[PDB]
């Protein structure tokens, strides 16, 4: 083990909490603010916590990076998740993006997991079909990505931890979902994926993604709803 954070509390060293306005990326509802990022117990455990809120029509949640303070490249990841079930329209991500001071995409970007896409409502399969991808190029103009969807076996969204899994090294960014590979994408020819990256957590409320960008639309946090995204761990090998 390069790196482990158990989350027994936030370590500033480590990571940031975000702030943004609504609408800040991809017509996300959620405002980002430090309060809705702590560390806590879920019972046993100690665990990093992002929870989305609403109140009326506004909504609250958490987002935290790595960026400047702990970053790698070519190592296996793995983080343990439990997430709060999506449908209608909850956006989760465990995500990395380049340590450097490029605009995105040039930074280049790895989703390792992320849940709560239209299509997975559209086919019934909310708490199982998860999106990995890779957006890379040299400008928002120039943006190019890979993605992959598909059902796991069983429900992502079940009360319990997950385990979300990337190994990385110069021919292949590998996904795997609870020890069963996802995805791979061939990055050995993409000059994106071969420096250091930092890593990235969110809840996000809404957006393009979800196909909810409208508040009317929005079942999956009802006015006075709370609902957590917790993260047991996270650990570099
Ligand atoms: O500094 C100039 C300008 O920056 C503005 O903010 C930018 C920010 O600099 C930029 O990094 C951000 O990029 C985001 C993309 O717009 C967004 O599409 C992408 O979404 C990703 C998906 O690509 C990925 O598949 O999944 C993840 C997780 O679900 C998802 O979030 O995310 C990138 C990174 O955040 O765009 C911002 C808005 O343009 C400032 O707001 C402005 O003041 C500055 O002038
Ligand atoms: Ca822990």
């Amino acid at each position: 083990i390069l790196f482990k954070d158990d989350f027994n509390f936030f370590d500033e060293k480590v990571w940031t909490k975000e702030t943004h306005e609504p609408g800040w990326t991809n017509q996300e509802l959620q405002a980002y603010d430090a309060a809705h990022v702590s560390v806590g117990k879920d019972g046993d455990k100690s665990v990093l916590i992002l929870t989305a809120e609403r109140k009326g029509n506004k909504i609250y949640s958490g987002r935290i990076n790595s960026k400047g303070k702990k970053s790698f490249k070519y190592r296996k990841i793995e983080a343990s998740i439990k997430l709060p079930k999506t449908n209608g329209g909850l956006w989760p991500a465990f995500w990395m993006m380049g340590d450097n001071d490029k605009q995105w995409p040039a930074c280049g970007e790895i989703d390792i997991m992320e849940m709560g896409e239209q299509s997975g409502m559209a086919a019934g399969d909310s708490e199982k079909q998860v999106n990995t991808a890779i957006h890379y190029g040299p400008s928002a103009a120039a943006h190019e990505q890979q993605y992959y969807k598909a059902n796991v076996a069983n429900s992502l969204q079940d009360g319990n931890y997950h385990t979300y899994s990337l190994d990385w090294d110069e021919n292949n960014l590998t996904i795997s979902i609870d020890n069963v590979k996802f995805h791979t994408f061939d990055i050995s020819s993409n000059t994106y994926f071969h420096d250091n990256f930092y890593i990235l957590f969110n809840l996000a409320v809404g957006g393009a993604f979800t196909g909810i960008t409208d508040i009317n639309k929005l079942t999956g946090l009802k006015d006075g709803q709370k609902v957590n995204m917790y993260i047991d761990w996270v650990k570099i090998l």
